[PDB]
């Protein structure tokens, strides 16, 4: 009886399995945006992703992970809030059933389609594992993906989907760009937060860009068909993979803008 986003083992049900469900620094929040304000001490951000190495693709039965090799210091998430250098390690979405919800965190309440989540880890603590166990060990950027235009650097992602449609499926996925899944403006918001998936361990900073990427009707219709299940089991689409907005409580989130 394993935590999932079903009737009965979905977000509300976590915290019987992972008290820090209820915690004081737990994600994804809504970003009021009248209330967050401008902080002239934010350093500039610094996404450096041309030497990105990506392996491969995973159904992991909770949604799909695109895994780079974090070895060395290739595609670094840097500046902005951070102090040090976070090594990208995996990014994958949650997404919706409609087009009108699957975002985790919420801008003035507004839900979008999807939302894609860079996961990034503090080289200072050595290894991933590490990390998670540590205040200030991750760093998620995260990009609101609205349904519009096609995204075209999105496109070789939808097209290996077929290939890992169940729990537990792989496939090869070398030499994919995540530059091509970035909006034009690195416009953010930040605050301390948490995984929003258990073990929900509050070990990250969150760096939500405010400009949303458009992908196509098609392109998230092609996500909702992937499988939570293993295949041999019972079929049970991979839609509404998002946990809902949690109290802010003694937060501030800050704006990198005017
Ligand atoms: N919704 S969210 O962005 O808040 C979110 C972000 C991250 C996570 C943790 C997901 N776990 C992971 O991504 N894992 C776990 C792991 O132990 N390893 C071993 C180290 C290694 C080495 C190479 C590639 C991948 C891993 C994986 C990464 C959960 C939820
Ligand atoms: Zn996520």
């Amino acid at each position: 009886h394993h935590w999932g986003y079903g009737k009965h083992n979905g977000p509300e049900h976590w915290h019987k399995d992972f008290p820090i469900a209820k915690g004081e620094r737990q994600s994804p929040v809504d970003i009021d945006t009248h209330t967050a304000k401008y902080d002239p001490s934010l350093k500039p951000l610094s996404v450096s992703y041309d030497q990105a190495t990506s392996l491969r693709i995973l159904n992991n039965g909770h949604a799909f992970n695109v895994e780079f090799d974090d070895s060395q210091d290739k595609a670094v998430l840097k500046g902005g809030p951070l102090d040090g250098t976070y090594r990208l390690i995996q990014f994958h979405f949650h997404w919706g059933s409609l087009d009108g919800q699957g975002s985790e965190h919420t801008v003035d309440k507004k839900k979008y389609a999807a939302e894609l989540h860079l996961v990034h880890w503090n080289t200072k603590y050595g290894d991933f594992g590490k990390a998670v166990q540590q205040p200030d060990g991750l760093a998620v950027l995260g990009i609101f993906l609205k349904v519009g235009s096609a995204k075209p650097g999105l496109q070789k992602v939808v097209d290996v989907l077929d290939s890992i449609k169940t729990k537990g499926k792989s496939a090869d996925f070398t030499n994919f760009d995540p530059r091509g899944l970035l909006p034009e403006s690195l416009d953010y918001w930040t605050y301390p937060g948490s995984l929003t998936t258990p073990p929900l361990l509050e070990c990250v900073t969150w760096i939500v860009l405010k400009e949303p990427i458009s992908v196509s009707s098609e392109q998230v219709l092609k996500f909702r068909k992937l499988n939570f299940n293993g295949e041999g089991e019972p079929e049970e689409l991979m839609v509404d993979n998002w946990r809902p907005a949690q109290p802010l409580k003694n937060r501030q989130i800050k704006a990198s803008f005017k």
